[PDB]
């Protein structure tokens, strides 16, 4: 705590994703610094979905890539917890718009 948490330094986000009902899509996270400079998250950062996730969103905890296999049309924020190697955490979202075929 003379050093600062990694969660202060890094800012995760996901791309907005449309996915058609009955189709598959993917989304992956990107990071910025506190100036919206592109950043490489610390090596060993992990990713999990929160408990309120839609059941058709699966995550690869090694890199945060999210596979989406909906599901009822609508708008959904998939909750993702980013755990940095220093055990600090960010919360972010996978913003998904599911459209009808
Ligand atoms: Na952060």
């Amino acid at each position: 705590s003379i050093t600062q948490p990694m969660a202060e330094t890094y800012n995760p986000s996901y791309r907005p994703v449309n996915v058609e009902q009955g189709q598959t899509a993917t989304d992956k996270p990107s990071f910025t610094t506190q100036d919206d400079k592109d950043a490489t998250a610390p090596t060993g950062t992990t990713f999990t979905t929160g408990t309120d996730t839609p059941t058709w969103a699966t995550i690869d905890p090694s890199n945060g890539t999210v596979t989406l296999k909906p599901g009822t049309p609508g708008a959904y924020n998939v909750p993702v917890t980013v755990t940095y190697p220093d055990k600090s955490t960010d919360e972010t979202t996978v913003p998904v718009i599911v459209t009808k075929a």
